[PDB]
């Protein structure tokens, strides 16, 4: 299901000591920026390559 709600919800690391630095999709820009994942919070938007954040957040 291309451009899903969860690619609106920005970055959602939460308060968990820092730990999968990856991208969430930056809704100022147009494309996946980059952010810091903590461990265990927060919703989604978590994509590790630019590409793939864009084929499901700004489509194939």
């Amino acid at each position: 299901q291309p451009l899903r709600k969860l690619c609106i919800l920005h970055r959602n690391p939460g308060r968990c000591y820092q730990k999968i630095p990856a991208f969430y999709y930056n809704q100022k820009k147009k494309q996946c920026e980059g952010f810091t994942w903590s461990g265990c919070g927060g919703n989604s938007n978590r994509f590790k390559t630019i590409e793939e954040c864009r084929r499901t957040c700004i489509r194939k």
